[PDB]
C-alpha cells in the first residue's frame, strides 16, 4: 500500500529533546519513533511511504534516505516551508496519493502501539466506506479526540467533545485509513486533520472505528515518553526476552544497548532504556529512565524517572527525580538535586533545582 | 590590523532570541550587532577580521560572506569544531594571527560601544608590554568580574573576581589588543581568555588598562539588551540625529525601517527600533521594545520593556510588558496579561501570565 506518516512539527511538548533533534527522531528506546512506525509499515507490506516534512528537514532527510535503502522499499519526501498542519500534507501530497482507488495510512508520528495494519485493512473492508481510526480506551487521557462509537459494527455517532468524558471511554489513536475519496475533501490551507475533517466525517458517518488490543502510549510528554518506555519493556518481556539485559545489578526490564556500558556496584532497576554510546559508572542507581546517546552518567548518583539527553555528564552524587528533561550537552556540577528541571541545551548546571522549573 | 572577533559560544543567556538565529546575528538597533562591530572595524581601518564560528557556523557564515564583498574588507572564519571556548580561537587560528609580529583586535561578539580603535592602537605602543585591555567604570560593582588598575600606567594587579570586590569599580568592556606572543600562550584544547590567559598576564604585568568616555553595554542578558539599545539610540540623538524617526506620534529616540509600517492614533514611546517590515495597527503604544522583523502588532495593544522576536503576532488589547521576550513565531492571543514571560520559538499562549515565567 501507499501509506504517510505526518512527521514535521515542532515538538513543542517534549521541548528540550526537540530543541536539538526533531520530535520523529529523538530515540525511544534505542531506536527512532518513525523508525518504529515505519519499520512496522514495512513489516506490513506497505511499499511505500513519504514523509510530510515541515521542520528541521536536513536530519530527517539524511537519516530517511539512507534508511530507504537500508530496508527494501522507495521511500520519497514531500516537503512544506509554511507548516500546514496535519492535514494540509494531505493535499499537498495528492499528487501521487490521488493516483489509485486505494486507501492509504495516516500514522501520527508520536504514537507507539504494537500496529494492527492488517486487523485494520480487515476492519476496513467491512464498513466500506471512506476513513477508518482505530481508539484505544484510558480513563484519565481525554487530550486527544475523545470518540462515541456504535457496537461490534463500529459507526462514529459522535466525536471531539470535549474534557468531561462521562463514561465514553475511548480516545483515537491518531492513526487512520482514509479512502482517497476524502483527498479531494481537504484542501492545500495549514489545516487539522483531527478537528476539521474529522467532525463533518463524524456527522457523515463514513469513520468507523476499530478500537485496539492494548499496551498504547503517545509520548509527545517526557511524563509519557518515560510511561510509553515502561510500556515499550513490558511488552518486548512479554514478546523478546532475549532483548532484554540480565545480570546481578539488573532489576526488572533493563534495555541496554550494545555499545553501552554499565560499571561494577550500580544498580540499574526497573524500566531503564540506556542508549548507544552511555557511560554509566561504578556505583550508579537508575531506576525508570531513559539515557540517550553517549551521555555519561558518573558514580554515586542516583536517577529515577528522568530524561537524559544526549551526550550530557551527570556529575558525582547528583540526584534528579520527578521527570527530569536535560537537553543536548547539559552538564551537571557534582552534588547537585533536580527535581523538575526541565533544562535546555548547552547549559551547565551548578545550583540544585529543588522544585520543577524550566533552567534556562 | 588583523581583527579576531570570537563568534560561536552558545547565547544561553538572552536564550529565545538566540535558539533559532545566532547570538551575533540578532538584530540589536536595526543591525546585528556582529555587523556593528565589522562595520566600525573596517571604517577604522584593519585590513580583515577573523571569525571563530562553532555554533549554527552555516547560517552565520552564510552572510558575513555575502557581507565582507559589500564592506571591501576580507573575511576569514576559523571553523571551530569543537567549541574551544573563548581563547582557543587564536590557538585555532594561530598560524592566521602569527604572519606578522602585530597587535591584532580581539573582540567580544556581545559588546556595543563607540569602539575607540584608533586610541586604543595608539596607547598600545607606548606601554610596551604583551597585551592591553578596554575597561570601562560601572555605576555600582556588585557582582561582575571588576578590575584595579594603576595610576597612569593601569597596570591591573588582578583581574578576574568574585562579588564583594568594592574597592575596584573598572570592569573589562571586552576589547583587547594582543601581540603575536600573547598567541604562544595558548593551547588547542578548550579554554576561556578571561579565566587563564589574561589571568597569568595579570600575574607577569603585562596586561594594561585604558578605559573608555561613555556607552559601554553588553546584549547577553535580555534586559541588558534593552538598556543598551536606547544607550544607542540617546548616542543616535547625540551623533546622527537624522537616522532617528521624527512625528506627530512618534515621542522620544525611535528608530524605524523604511520597511516599516505604523498606522494612525498610535503612541511609539520613546526607546523603540522597530525592525523591517513591521506592521503596528491603531492605537499601539509601544515604548522601549525592541520589535525585531516581520511582527505584527494587532491593534489598541500596550508594550512596555519588551523584545518581539522574529515573525510574531501579537493580539488585540493584550498587555505585554517587564521584560517579556517573544522567541520567533510566537502567537499571542487576544484581551491577554503578560509579565515577565520569556516564551520559546514557535508556541502559542492563550491565557495571560502574571508572574515572570519560562513558557516552553
Ligand atoms: N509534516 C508535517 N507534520 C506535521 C505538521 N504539523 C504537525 N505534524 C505532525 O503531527 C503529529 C502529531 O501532532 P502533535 O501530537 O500535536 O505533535 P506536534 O506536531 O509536535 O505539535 P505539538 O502539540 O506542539 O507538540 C506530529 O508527529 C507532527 O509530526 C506539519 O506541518 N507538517
Ligand atoms: N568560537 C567560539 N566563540 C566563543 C565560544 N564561547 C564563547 N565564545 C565567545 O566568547 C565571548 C564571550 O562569551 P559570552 O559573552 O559569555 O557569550 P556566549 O558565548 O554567548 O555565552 P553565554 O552568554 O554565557 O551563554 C563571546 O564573543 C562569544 O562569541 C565558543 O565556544 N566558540
Amino acid at each position: 500500500m501507499k501509506a504517510l506518516i505526518l512527521v514535521g512539527g515542532y515538538g513543542t511538548r517534549l521541548r528540550p529533546l526537540t530543541l536539538s533533534t526533531p520530535k520523529p527522531l529523538v530515540d525511544f528506546c534505542n531506536k527512532p519513533i518513525l523508525l518504529h512506525q515505519v519499520e512496522a509499515l514495512a513489516a506490513a507490506g506497505v511499499d511505500h511511504v513519504i514523509l510530510a516534512v515541515s521542520y528541521m528537514s536536513q536530519v530527517l532527510e539524511k537519516e530517511m534516505k539512507a534508511q530507504e535503502q537500508r530496508l527494501g522499499i522507495r521511500i520519497s519526501m514531500s516537503h512544506e516551508e509554511e507548516p500546514l498542519g496535519t492535514a494540509g500534507p494531505l493535499a499537498l501530497a495528492r499528487d501521487l496519493l490521488s493516483e489509485t482507488a486505494d486507501p492509504f495510512f495516516v500514522l501520527n508520528s508520536d504514537v507507539i502501539c504494537d500496529f494492527p495494519f492488517q486487523a485494520m485493512v480487515q476492519f476496513h473492508r467491512h464498513h466500506g466506506q471512506e476513513g477508518s481510526i482505530l481508539v484505544t480506551k484510558v480513563e484519565e487521557p481525554s487530550k486527544y479526540g475523545v470518540v462515541v462509537c456504535e457496537a461490534d459494527t463500529g459507526r462514529i455517532h459522535r466525536f471531539v467533545e470535549k474534557p468531561q468524558v462521562f463514561v465514553s471511554n475511548k480516545i483515537n489513536a491518531g492513526m487512520y485509513i482514509l479512502s482517497p475519496a476524502v483527498l479531494q475533501r481537504i484542501q492545500l490551507q495549514p489545516t487539522s486533520i483531527e478537528k476539521e475533517v474529522f467532525p463533518i466525517m463524524a456527522k457523515e458517518g463514513q469513520l468507523y472505528a476499530m478500537e485496539l488490543q492494548g499496551f498504547w502510549m503517545d509520548i509527545g510528554q517526557p511524563k509519557d515518553f518515560l510511561t510509553g518506555m515502561c510500556l515499550f519493556l513490558q511488552s518486548l518481556r512479554q514478546k523478546q526476552p532475549e532483548r532484554l539485559c540480565s545480570g546481578p545489578g539488573i532489576v526488572g526490564n533493563v534495555l541496554v544497548d550494545p555499545s553501552a556500558r554499565i560499571g561494577q556496584n550500580c544498580s540499574i532497576g526497573p524500566n531503564v532504556s540506556l542508549g548507544p554510546g552511555v557511560v554509566v559508572e561504578d556505583g550508579v542507581c537508575i531506576r525508570r529512565c531513559t539515557v540517550l546517546r553517549d551521555a555519561r552518567i558518573r558514580s554515586h548518583s542516583w536517577l529515577e524517572s528522568c530524561i537524559v539527553g544526549w551526550r550530557c555528564r551527570v556529575g558525582q552524587w547528583v540526584r534528579m527525580e520527578n521527570v527530569t528533561v536535560l537537553g543536548e550537552d547539559v552538564i551537571v556540577n557534582d552534588e547537585l538535586y533536580l527535581n523538575g528541571a526541565s533544562v535546555l541545551p548547552h547549559k551547565s548546571i551548578g545550583e540544585s533545582v529543588p522544585e520543577p522549573r524550566i533552567i534556562m
